[PDB]
């Protein structure tokens, strides 16, 4: 198996061309390869596949370090765009991709950043998925040590966004794991902790489903901003500062796609026998 190693703000990926290779594996193999000392080392593994809808350019699959397959990853989408460009799978400036859920568009900007059309955020609890009687802007999640309030939203993956007073002292280390597998999120959830600096600027930490606290989560940045906009606490264009760097999120509201712009970097190429 040929692969490439990439990162987006220090959220690191194995990216595989599954167009010119026949790529498949077990979750055990994913977990072995994710290990940083005895494997390759990654937060997620991404596959570029031929599209099912031949009008699109590619299909996009995402696997967490724990071996789980999921339907979204924003930092990965930016790396996907850089990968297919660098490796000559396409030279289009606007690249259309499917996932297990919805479609996206990856735009390779002249400054080399990638702007991703992530699709429209999803609010309906059953679709997140999230167990709730009714849609609300804030939901109560009881944990063993604290009851917290969150907004809940899907970007193709589930997010619970908790607002915090101070990002450095937020109890991500204990609350993250308790929220990630909270009973009300039947497919688990990415737990984001958001400090609002002003209506155009937040700081964010994300305890990811399947990966723990990474250096950056693009979909989590998207979700945090969507939630703050829904709650009337943020404006439509927001700088999000994650441990590994910043992203720009733009969302004009319900009915509109959400856009995420930031860096993506190729590191090295590899070969491994699975
Ligand atoms: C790649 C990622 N950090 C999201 C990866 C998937 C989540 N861990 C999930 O399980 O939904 C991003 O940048 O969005």
């Amino acid at each position: 198996m040929q692969f490439s190693k990439m990162h987006g703000l220090g959220n690191d990926f194995v990216v595989v061309d599954g167009v010119t290779q026949n790529v498949f594996f077990t979750p055990e193999t994913i977990r072995r390869l994710a290990n940083r000392h005895c494997g390759i080392g990654f937060d997620q593994l991404l596959i570029v596949e031929a599209p099912y809808d031949p009008e699109l350019d590619f299909h996009y699959r995402i696997f967490n370090a724990d071996g789980s397959e999921v339907s979204q990853c924003g930092n990965g989408a930016r790396c996907f765009a850089r990968f297919v460009t660098l490796k000559g799978l396409t030279n289009k400036k606007d690249i259309s991709v499917s996932t297990q859920k919805g479609n996206m568009v990856l735009t390779v900007k002249d400054d080399n950043q990638i702007r991703v059309n992530m699709g429209e955020p999803i609010w309906e609890p059953a679709k997140i998925p999230f167990t709730a009687n009714k849609f609300e802007k804030n939901y109560i999640l009881r944990t063993d040590i604290q009851t917290v309030l969150c907004g809940a939203v899907s970007m193709g993956n589930p997010h619970c966004v908790v607002q915090v007073d101070d990002i450095q002292t937020a109890n991500v280390e204990q609350l993250g794991p308790l929220l990630e597998s909270h009973e009300r999120f039947p497919e688990r959830v990415n737990a984001g902790f958001m400090q609002i600096i002003n209506k155009e600027h937040i700081k964010l930490r994300v305890y990811e489903r399947g990966a723990g606290e990474t250096q950056a989560c693009g979909s989590g940045a998207c979700a945090a901003v969507a939630v703050g906009i829904m709650q009337g606490l943020l404006n439509n264009n927001v700088q999000v500062d994650l441990p590994g760097g910043s992203l720009m999120i733009e969302w004009n509201g319900v009915g509109h796609p959400l856009y995420m712009t930031g860096e993506a970097t190729h590191i090295y190429d590899g070969f491994i026998t699975l």
